């Protein structure tokens, strides 16, 4: 190993936030093997990407322009304003024109072919054989009434992304020797026993238990648990799952290892505890806290895996089963039917989840048939990719390598635009794989290595988990380290900049929190210190300029200490504001950023990403709802950063305006506020139209997700009329449609108007459009719960969204169902809003 090979690794370590060379917390070599595993996939992707297209990372889409953005072009001409230090001619361009082509009507329009269109003030480029209509920046401008400003500069040097050079028919059994903990005490001395489970996709194949013994600091069984399953019948991916009840602790051991060997010998496993179902319960990882943790002691002494058409009436049984939602439970009868008509089931892609849930993975012979089933995958391969279908196959119910592989195979066809919409959930999905090295992991790896925008967000999603998940940090760590070793020194440098900045600011964030009371107001002394610490940082600490983690196009510069401050909550976040490092920016506006420790922002990351998905759906059907899913990113334990949405105010503060009489409200302030922050009437109406759409979209999306019952506090509006929700960390009312909201639309307690009809129509249109993807939202929503909450109910909590999306009904009953929910809100009015407060005291 080189002397500067080890300075590389230690560089990596500090980016990663966890040291993958460490081997204190392993009982085998799976991770190191996975580090060696991923060297090929990486060096193939790095070896195959186009240096030029890679360096500029054009953000791009095949989807058609939606209806509602073509109406912003009633002339088949788009305006691009090219710049050059001072001057700038506005060039007239057809939606189908290529970057190279509109340089051909720029240079030819004057009277050297190696310049490039770069977005003014961002690290964004308009390049490669793509029609300008198909660039996200362009579409972004069209959606906002913004104009397309572009600067004529040089392509950046690919050299900046140089990657460096790297370097039996016996029944299974298991002796349970005993357990041992240093300190247990609670109050009374209860009994205790161990429960071993052979598991495969949350599915217990077999289960034994010890006699109970009294819970002393060391309990010793010296007992064989003979299982019914046989060695050969054990399927790759099967977890020996040891648990301790008196349910206190758990730990898992793969029974077949990353080399197909049968796990044999002595193991002393350090167990996880339960904070008194979710994805943590599955992890192959042991508890690294060897000093406080409970530990179980086992021994394994036990290589392997070495015509007729249907009578049209059962077909209708099948087809009804196939027609049911992912959280519909399959009865035994269902499964015997599905399985017996394998080859008929195979002709329906949507059937696969339900079909492979009907495999008996506890028998070599049936699995061997399941493998033969998959061998003829001609209907699947040719099928159109369905994301929700494909996801279902990657959740916690499917531990089979090949079942899982076929889903990954379908993802291959996603373009980056789409990978980006699902990346976070695809990352969380890695928690569901049995082995560290998996098709899914090599895919994520490969797609972020292929495109810097995905790479960037891969990083932060991986690092979010590493920083706070004992259960999955080691695995992610290995995946991340795989990536860093091929993202190229350009970005290695950019990530280092970002890690430093956020490390500095979290120090300041947490340091400030101590200084103020747990809850009351703003100490002048705290505003005094904050201003010093940031003046301290600004000089000989803070990197000249960093990329904004949630918006890597934007390079932040120096702070605006004058504008930075501590917020007026109970956790004490930092309103921070930054100059923009790019001097070609068209504007003077600041990069706003909030920094917060106290809420688990991972939840907020996830909910925001759904919102983003919902918008991509409404994009398919020519709908625009003006959701404002702001940037939000986790960085560590109960901590991270949030995008500041310029010009937004709290609806609550709009009622605190005068008095806010501990919980009084007044209807017309919201419309009155809008008039004030509108110069014309023209811009005021444009607000009411936006408030109508935003109000609609947040009403629908929030209702679907169960998070619709919120306070005015956690809801904001921009000056330009765009309502939005904040703060998704964990009588009743479905969504906020308070009498103030209805007033802006032009109504007050049981009446109708030209704009209220518009709201109703949109919600309905919008609501319906989500239901077209019912399956997708359900699988997301359920994955969400499992990988991103405390503990939860694998049926009940999920069940809500099923009821919500009004599963199994017809468009009219839905139209009706939601139109009832509206009517609930106009009946309650303030009664719930006013309630928060009543409980404070
Ligand atoms: C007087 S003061 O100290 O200067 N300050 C003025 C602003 N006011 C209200 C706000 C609260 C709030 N909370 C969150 C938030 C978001 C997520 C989360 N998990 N937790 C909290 N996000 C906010 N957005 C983010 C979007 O862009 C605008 C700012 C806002 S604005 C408080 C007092």
């Amino acid at each position: 190993m080189s002397e500067e090979s080890q300075a590389f690794q230690r560089q990596l370590t500090a980016l990663i936030g966890y040291d993958v060379t460490d081997v204190s917390n392993v009982h085998d070599d799976e991770l190191e093997f996975t580090r060696r595993g991923l060297v090929t996939p990486r060096m193939a992707e790095v070896a195959s990407r186009d240096p030029k297209l890679y360096a500029m990372h054009p953000w791009v889409t095949s989807k058609p322009l939606p209806e509602y953005l073509w109406k912003k072009i009633a002339n088949n001409c788009i305006f691009i304003v090219i710049h050059r230090s001072t001057t700038s001619q506005t060039i007239k361009v057809s939606p189908d024109d290529t970057p190279g082509a509109i340089l051909q009507s720029f240079f030819t329009k004057m009277a050297e072919q190696d310049f490039v269109l770069r977005v003014c003030g961002r690290d964004e480029y308009l390049v490669g054989e793509t029609p300008i209509k198909n660039f996200q920046w362009v579409r972004h401008c069209l959606k906002n009434g913004e104009e397309i400003h572009v600067v004529l500069d040089t392509p950046p040097d690919p050299a900046l992304d140089e990657v460096r050079k790297e370097e039996c028919d016996r029944k299974f059994r298991v002796k349970i020797r005993g357990i041992d903990i240093p300190v247990l005490p609670r109050n009374t001395d209860l009994t205790v026993f161990v429960e071993a489970n052979i598991q495969h996709g949350q599915q217990v194949l077999c289960q034994r238990r010890t006699s109970p013994k009294p819970f002393t600091e060391e309990v010793l069984w010296n007992v064989w648990l003979e299982f019914s399953i046989k060695i050969k019948d054990l399927p790759k991916g099967a977890l020996l799952n040891l648990q301790i009840y008196c349910l206190l602790y758990y730990v898992n051991l793969l029974l077949i290892d990353h080399r197909f060997l049968l796990r044999r010998g002595e193991y002393v496993l350090h167990m996880w505890q339960i904070s008194g179902f979710n994805a943590d319960k599955l992890t192959s990882a042991t508890n690294p806290d060897k000093e406080n943790s409970m530990s179980i002691s086992i021994l394994l002494d036990n290589h392997p895996i070495a015509r007729a058409e249907m009578p049209n009436q059962l077909r209708k049984q099948l087809e009804a089963i196939i027609a049911t939602d992912p959280l519909n439970p399959l009865t035994a009868e269902d499964k015997e039917l599905l399985w017996h008509f394998r080859y008929e089931s195979l002709k329906h892609p949507k059937a696969y989840p339900k079909l492979f849930s009907s495999v008996k993975w506890g028998q070599q012979e049936i699995v061997a048939k399941t493998y033969q089933l998959l061998a003829r995958r001609e209907v699947w391969d040719q099928s159109a990719l369905d994301v929700g279908l494909t996801m279902q196959l990657l959740d916690c119910n499917f531990s089979d390598e090949n079942v899982r592989a076929i889903a990954v195979q379908k993802l291959e066809s996603l373009e980056d635009d789409d990978v980006l919409h699902y990346l976070l959930q695809l990352v969380q999905a890695v928690k569901f794989e049995p082995y560290h090295d998996s098709a899914l992991a090599r895919f994520l790896l490969k797609r972020g290595l292929r495109n810097k925008r995905i790479g960037h967000f891969l990083f932060w999603f991986l690092r979010s988990e590493i920083a706070q998940s004992r259960h999955y940090q080691q695995r992610f760590a290995v995946i991340l380290e795989a990536y860093l070793r091929g993202c190229g020194t350009a970005m290695l440098h950019d990530f280092t900049q970002q890690v430093q900045v956020i490390e500095m600011l979290q120090k300041v964030t947490l340091d400030i929190k101590s200084l103020s009371a747990e809850k009351y107001d703003v100490s002048s002394q705290v505003i005094s210190q904050l201003k010093q610490k940031l003046e301290n940082l600004q000089n000989s600490q803070l990197p000249e300029s960093f990329r904004v983690p949630y918006d890597p196009g934007l390079k932040a510069g120096a702070l605006a200490i004058e504008k930075c401050k501590v917020m007026a909550s109970k956790k004490k976040p930092l309103w921070l504001e930054f100059k923009c490092a790019d001097p070609t920016a068209l504007s003077n506006e600041t990069i706003g950023i909030i920094f917060k420790h106290g809420d688990d922002l991972r939840q907020d990351m996830l909910i925001l990403q759904i919102l983003r998905i919902m918008e991509s759906i409404w994009e398919t059907e020519s709908l625009d709802l003006c959701l404002l899913p702001y940037g939000c990113i986790s960085t560590g334990d109960k901590i991270g950063m949030i995008e500041i949405v310029k010009d937004a105010t709290t609806i609550a503060k709009i009622q605190q305006s005068t008095v806010g009489n501990t919980g009084a409200f007044k209807d017309e302030v919201l419309n009155h506020w809008l008039k004030e922050k509108s110069p014309t009437e023209e811009k005021f109406q444009a607000a009411v139209e936006r408030f109508v759409y935003s109000c609609a979209g947040y009403c629908v999306a929030t209702f679907v997700l169960g998070i619709g019952d919120r306070h005015n506090d956690n809801i904001m509006i921009t000056e330009t009329g765009n309502l939005f929700h904040i703060d998704f960390g964990h009588e009743r009312v479905p969504f906020v449609l308070t009498p103030d909201f209805l007033f802006v639309m032009g109504t007050s307690g049981k009446k109708t108007s030209p704009h209220f009809q518009k709201f109703q129509d949109i919600c309905v249109k919008a609501y319906l459009a989500l239901r077209h993807h019912t399956n997708l939202l359900i699988i997301l929503f359920s994955m969400m719960l499992m990988t991103g909450m405390p503990q939860l109910t694998s049926k009940e909590d999920i069940e809500y969204i099923r009821d919500a999306l009004t599963v199994g009904k017809n468009e009219e009953d839905a139209k009706k169902y939601f139109l009832d929910q509206i009517e609930v809100c106009r009946d309650k009015g303030w009664t719930v809003q006013f309630n928060w407060f009543l409980h404070l005291v």
